[PDB]
């Protein structure tokens, strides 16, 4: 028993010169490192055409449809007065009906297929209000239904909706909703069949906020379909059988080696009947291995539906893919680890490991409470406090000196209005950058440190 | 006395042991973290709500009565000839009169009431110049009686002050004074009852400067009231009693082991005769436990009142419940120094503390001199330190490498005017920078080493 | 030969004290040094004032040729209706034919001379679109031949172009091209004879993506050429050979010894007997002054060249020269490593940085897997994500303390959309910031202290 | 001798149990920081308030005089046609005649009184034109005489000028020169009197590129004058007084010490025979009160001169006086340095310094040639590389992890330009970032944690 069990903790070199066996995992490994690479890279290249048709569209469509839009205004975009907002609905449902003589791009109107749209018709503008709205603040007085009415005039593509009506002091919202069909002919450079997008946009006046700013917003979403009739004067399906071959493999040959592990561990446990020192079994790295083959695998299925059109789920694919690839780039510091030289950091690394995360628990409890303080305190008055995600950020930010002095300008530009916030804000500031840098990076530091002097010794 | 001694300072478990004493302390403690946090959640989100309705209210006004306006302009807005003035105030006198037909908001006039408001009065346009304001700069001569005097024109809501005629030699400022009512709806979505707001709405062109640049703004006060006769088709009040009630539990328990430690410190002093060992007795953490329930008590009874509407003191209470947050979070580390990986940690840090804080105190002469020196020399000339507090924030954000580069280039656009302050900005720079990076955050990791070094021995 | 070995390895002063030769090569670096300084900052400060002269012609071009064209504007500048693009190629062509009158500066026009412009042609105004284009988005269909059919219009300097008819739906691009000649007066100050310029001017007009906006650009290219007939009412050349020479006077010493290190390394093998080792014979120093000088050498032909108009190639001779600059001043440290305290600190980097370099490497796995991942994800969504390199410079500054808010708020910006990305982001970046700031920096850290430790014993 | 001797390096505790000597001294010196930082505060809140002034006058200057001018434009303001040119001169000398009657500042014109304005003249409009300027880029050809003639209208203040005839092909510039009178009334608040001002207005037309763009500019000299009868219905000389006489005491006081430390030096020398040593009876403390005291003394006589209006060195007080802050707070550290514990730290910085000097020789070889080599290669390209002392800023703040993706991206937007300097600067940025940020500070760190471990043993 204790040859086998030295044999089976016996580096690769070592098991080649004891059993001269083959190995063939790590050339497995080797090729799916490159294979996986290879084939993210392509599905990167692919996709990024597509975000970028779909980008240029929907900055197409703001030019097009938005009265007086201006690149880089999306986030002040607004009306003011009920000219403007008239002004702007009517402009939008006029360069609807002119988008056939006036646009550079190639557009098909579609008309009825659901809601809001009736049959026959291709653009919806529903005005949303209450159904009981009665407002007197001179005499500080409301009778309010909160029941939504939704009421939508049907615009049929090439003038009743000259005639609409806003109910200001009700109204919820305006939504003019429309959709467009084109086709992708930039997918002929890259050698790709062109394919057909539905682009449905929806444009919003947003008057949830009742404070006489009412903003403007312009989204679209793209349907992708495979052109019917397609008409233009095989190497990514295969390769995604070979990555699929190359990962099915590579979790075939790792779970043998956990199989192998986990009977040799019972057979050393029976022997000295005859966790912690259990679980020495277990080789984490090909727990690794495993997870990406799945990982893999699962992305690559998913790729597979998604380039034949049945799929759209590019986010989870993505993921898969990315989460896979990284898993299998880090999975290469195994092989370093063989070498003394290299092991020496690593080890280092992970002798380290367990007191960071102690003292990033410790260090936890600090940073939550400066995270409520501000933003509490600071929410109303600092555009970078207003939700606790943002703070944290904000607060992440400054622990590593970025972005310091935009911060306290921000406050400096409201001292005269609140003395007592600005003091507060000052002694927060302060003192939360000065602890987090001078002591607890130089803690972590020192923790690092200590490790590699171990390590050396 | 020995034994009791030695009972005083057991850790939790080992009273437990002892005593079997059921830690009643400790559980509150959490209660009171886990509630704590809750209701400080809970009161941030009721707030943003009211702090986004104010600023909307206030852009809006600004793009309704400042002629001209655009969004980023607040800081350089202004007027440059008497023509632009007139129109601007007039603009905003018109919009007024007109707020009703043109608006997107609803908005009540408010008539009368005080000052500068005459009976039947809604807008108060007022002009302040000097008693008597002779100026001749041709024979560089003047008489000025400083004493300022003020000449209203009062305009009821729906045109004498079409007649205003400013005298620009003596001007002191203009400004438009008025008030407007309306109802938040906003309130509906998160389950409120809309309440009724009063905007004061102040705008101000200002001469204090008589620099032949006027500047324009818009600034607004907000008075909340619940509306009378409400109109809609009790978990705050009870939570808040929950918390109370958890604080002073807290506080009372807390004081009893505060006087307990005192009694037993008076017996072993008297015990010994038959300062700093003394407060060996005092348990910081339990000081810290009550001010942290006087802070929430105050808090709660504030935020109790200002949901009633009996109260306007939102920074106030902000602050301490905020403060009462971060010290229940930061008491946190008492559990964590009961176990030894953590506590090495967290006793490296209490045995650096004291040289750190010595360093400081080496280190601020020489952050002061440089203050006031760059304060003093590039203070004409760059943006970032026309004030000692913006000096003290730049020079800060430098020692943590944020904003160095535009720091350096705004002395570099002014080179060649003065060569003299463009190398004194120069060397003044370099040296600061170099110093406080290379050898006092140095030193400041250095000391956390030996800290750390030292605690593993 | 232990004598002659040991006088090898003697530091000038202990070779000065022994066979008492001047130090010949010591004072030839030296004055290397100063003269290719010297050499380097004429050549730059000649070249900055061309650059200054292209860039402001071609702001004036653009100024000048683009239709509502703004400074800053040049990513963003686009067409979006076919009235602006006919305005905008009408505009370009009326300006190029008004030229003269209109103008500040003095241009001539440059007739035929190849291609795309015809003999006696100014102007060519080129469409390029596809051979057969039938696009039917209703229908779902297309009917494309790929290949590109160029029709060009040619005006002559001082209207059929006015009828220029543009096939929208089968468009790939615009173009417009012309020449300008002018004269570049600016070179009187610095004391230099004026030079002629040419500018090819380009405006393009591209719609490759067919989204429905077509960016609008213009570039320019400058040909130099002496001036024919000059007319205004040597310290240039002097230099270049004077560096020549003295680089090639440094190259046969650093040969010569060299040669007699390689003879004495070959004469100690000879004797030992009757590849580490042996390179200690290599002085790398002197390598390094080889390169330095044939670098120089090569870039002070070329400069030669092309301050005389025969040659073009700005760049690699800028290379060039820079790198042997670098390399010459590198090489002063070769003099610090004979006075004990400074070799002290050199030798401390020296033998850091095997470690460093191993710990590198095992870092760039990790550094590998992220930019893949986050290309992959993050690339549709986030701007500075889009390409590999832009990923690894993102990361680098992240690392780095730089740009970190930023990049969170860009994200932040899109959480309500998927909230599962915005999810995967704040991990992606949160471990990636924290792994490479807290712990790999660290080891960094730890690397330089051990290696200055083990050198002070 | 001995006593003497040991007395004359004793503290001044041990002084003062020894003899009982009051430490008049240094109650002095804490008197003296005082009342320097006092002065110090006065005489910048004193400044800015001018300078306030001047800025606010040369806006409302350039936005009155300057055709089509929007703040934030200064540096990117030029023309581009000849009748954009015409236009903003014309309306520059039209707002000169017309500012009585539209500017909101009030101001008084100022006729003759040298060159180049003749008598009974408020405006000059120059041209700076060539003597010969036949230039031909058709042929090629061109014949200058670079001599400069110079030619001016005179404009009275209440149409000649509007007959002015550009010479574009031989232009090098056009300024436009005036004087407004001013009183500045702003002085009344802070108990001031007011004082005329004399505003000397610049604007330039340059056209010394030539190349089809003028750069368009307006400038503002402030000469500060008592205005003579002034009307409005001392504690700022006596305090200067109070500062120079403390500075006097003070310099007199440490002149003896030092006169008392060079005899005991002479003694001990003449007693040991019967530099590095003799230098130590050498108090640099005093040495360095002493230069405080003198630039004290002499900003103060400097700032009494200016505040009566005979000086107007503003700059050169300003440094003086700051300069002196500096050293007066930071010789507060020799009162810590006769405590143990701030002692440690003091002498732990005091004996890092010299090898961090040395390791700063080191470094700052291999600095300059970066600095040379991105200069002359990024320089073209590059806007942060366009000047040597740009590129020492751009790369200290790289070092210290500021701008670093702002720098990588402006190169990125021309990678597709020349792939080979992409490429070039690719490995520039990324070799000197990593150099010096995780090998350089990391030797600075190491130096002086090695510095502070000696100190603790
Ligand atoms: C076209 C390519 C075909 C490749 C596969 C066929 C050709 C080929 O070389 O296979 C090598 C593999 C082993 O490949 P591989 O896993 O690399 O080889 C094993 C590992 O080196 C293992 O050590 P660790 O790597 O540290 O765990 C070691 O203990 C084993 O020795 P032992 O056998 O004496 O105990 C080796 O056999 O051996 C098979 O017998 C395949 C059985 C697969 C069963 C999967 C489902 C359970
Ligand atoms: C106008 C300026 C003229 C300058 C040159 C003439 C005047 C002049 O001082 O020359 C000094 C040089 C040597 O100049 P230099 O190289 O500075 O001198 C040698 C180096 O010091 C070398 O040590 P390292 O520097 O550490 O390698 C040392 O071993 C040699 O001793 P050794 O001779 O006893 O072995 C020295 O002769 O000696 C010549 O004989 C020139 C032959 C050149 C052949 C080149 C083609 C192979
Ligand atoms: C209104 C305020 C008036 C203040 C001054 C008068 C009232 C007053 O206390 O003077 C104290 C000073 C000394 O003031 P101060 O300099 O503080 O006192 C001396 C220092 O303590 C010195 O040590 P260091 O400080 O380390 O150098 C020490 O060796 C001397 O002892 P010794 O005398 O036994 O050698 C002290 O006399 O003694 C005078 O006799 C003034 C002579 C000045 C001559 C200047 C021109 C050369
Ligand atoms: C001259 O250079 C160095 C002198 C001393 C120490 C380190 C370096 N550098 C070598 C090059 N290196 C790569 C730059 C391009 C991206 C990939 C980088 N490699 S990396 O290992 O992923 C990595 C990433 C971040 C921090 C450290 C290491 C940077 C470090
Ligand atoms: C050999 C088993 C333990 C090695 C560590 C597990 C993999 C580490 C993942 C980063
Ligand atoms: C146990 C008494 C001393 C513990 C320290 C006091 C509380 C620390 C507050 C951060
Ligand atoms: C003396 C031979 C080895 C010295 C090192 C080689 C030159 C270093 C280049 C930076
Ligand atoms: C006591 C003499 C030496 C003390 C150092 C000199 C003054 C330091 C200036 C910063
Ligand atoms: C020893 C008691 C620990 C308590 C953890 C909250």
């Amino acid at each position: 028993l204790r040859r086998r069990l030295k044999y089976f903790f016996m580096s690769p070199c070592d098991k080649f010169r004891a059993k001269g066996r083959k190995p063939c995992k790590l050339m497995l490994q080797v090729v799916k490192i490159l294979v996986v690479t290879v084939q993210l890279i392509l599905f990167g290249l692919s996709n990024q055409l597509a975000v970028t048709f779909r980008e240029e569209n929907t900055i197409a469509f703001r030019h097009l449809f938005l009265l007086g839009y201006s690149d880089g205004a999306d986030d002040t975009f607004a009306a003011y007065t009920r000219e403007q907002l008239y002004q702007a609905i009517f402009h939008a449902v006029d360069q609807y009906l002119a988008l056939p003589d006036v646009s550079l791009g190639r557009y098909a109107y579609v008309r009825g297929g659901g809601d809001p749209w009736t049959n026959g018709s291709g653009l919806a503008l529903c005005q949303r209000y209450y159904h009981r709205g009665h407002v007197d603040p001179a005499n500080d007085t409301f009778d309010i239904d909160p029941m939504v009415v939704t009421d939508c005039i049907q615009v049929d593509p090439p003038s009743s909706y000259k005639n609409l009506t806003l109910k200001f002091h009700k109204l919820v919202n305006v939504t003019i909703h429309f959709r467009l069909k084109t086709i992708n002919l930039q997918s002929l450079i890259n050698n790709e069949i062109p394919d057909c997008y539905t682009f449905s946009v929806l444009i919003t006046f947003d008057n949830k906020a009742h404070s006489g700013r009412i903003p403007i917003s312009l989204e679209t979403q793209a349907h992708i379909q495979e052109c019917k009739h397609p008409s233009v004067f095989s190497f990514r399906l295969l390769f995604d059988v070979v990555v699929i071959l190359t990962c099915s493999l590579s979790f075939l040959l790792c779970a043998r080696s956990l199989l192998r592990g986990f009977l040799l561990q019972n057979e050393f446990v029976g022997f000295m009947w005859r966790l912690w020192e259990r679980l020495e079994f277990v080789n984490g790295w090909y727990i690794l291995l495993v997870t990406s083959d799945v990982l893999t695998i699962s992305g690559t299925i998913m790729k597979i539906g998604i380039e034949a059109k049945n799929l759209a789920s590019y986010d989870v694919c993505s993921i898969l893919l990315g989460t896979s690839t990284l898993l299998v780039w880090v999975g290469v510091i195994r092989y370093l680890t063989f070498f003394h030289n290299y092991n020496i950091l690593i080890a280092t690394l992970r002798v380290a490991l367990p007191s960071v995360m102690r003292f990033c628990c410790c260090v936890a409890v600090i940073y939550l409470g400066y995270c409520f303080c501000g933003w509490i305190v600071l929410g109303p008055y600092h555009v970078k406090f207003r939700s606790l995600s943002m703070v944290s950020e904000c607060l992440f930010s400054l622990i590593n000196g970025d972005d310091m002095f935009v911060t306290f300008a921000a406050m400096q530009a409201q001292q005269g209005r609140s003395s007592l916030v600005w003091l507060f804000s000052q002694l927060y500031l302060y003192s939360f950058i000065s602890l987090f840098i001078y002591m607890v990076l130089s803690l972590f530091i020192a923790l690092i440190t200590g490790a590699y002097d171990t390590i050396k010794h």
